DNA sequence: CAAGGCACATGACAACGGTGTTCAGTGCCGCGTTGCCCGATACCCCCTACCCGTAGTTGACTGGCATCCGGGCGCCGGGTCGCC
């Protein structure tokens, strides 16, 4: 069957979410939280730039600056070796 | 031989030297924080092409199918008609 759970699969998507919501924790608060909600870590629907700038009282440009910043960060080597292995 | 008079230096005396802080103000020059501008994207419209369901088609045409055996093995249990 192909709708079995893989145990290898789910483990493996599980030690994936746990070491990037700690990568996240690693960057400040804002810019994890902004950055989870751009990409819906907390949430199956992903907000858009404007969609979080309503709850963080951030405008819709000045999120997506914060944004461009995020995805800046976590793309230091510092931050990549970890995530790369997993895809 | 002892007392009184002049040289140089001396206990303090402030005020400059030079340099380190101060609160102070104002910028200097990098991040941002936000108004635009567009650009793309979801979402109404019209058109017809094709999928899918319904309804006819009148010479006559009137009862089918091939089963199934070489288990094997025993028991249960009920039915089933003879029995006297």
């Amino acid at each position: 069957d192909s709708e079995a759970v893989v145990p290898a699969d789910a483990v493996s998507f599980t030690l994936l979410q746990e070491q990037l919501h700690s990568v996240l924790d690693t960057l400040s608060e804002r810019e994890a939280g902004v950055v989870s909600m751009r990409f819906g870590l907390t949430d199956g629907q992903p907000k858009t730039l404007d969609e979080i700038g309503k709850v963080y009282g951030v405008t819709r440009e000045r999120i997506r600056q914060i944004e461009s910043k995020t995805m800046s960060k976590l793309r230091h080597p510092s931050r990549s070796q970890v995530l790369r292995d997993y895809l």
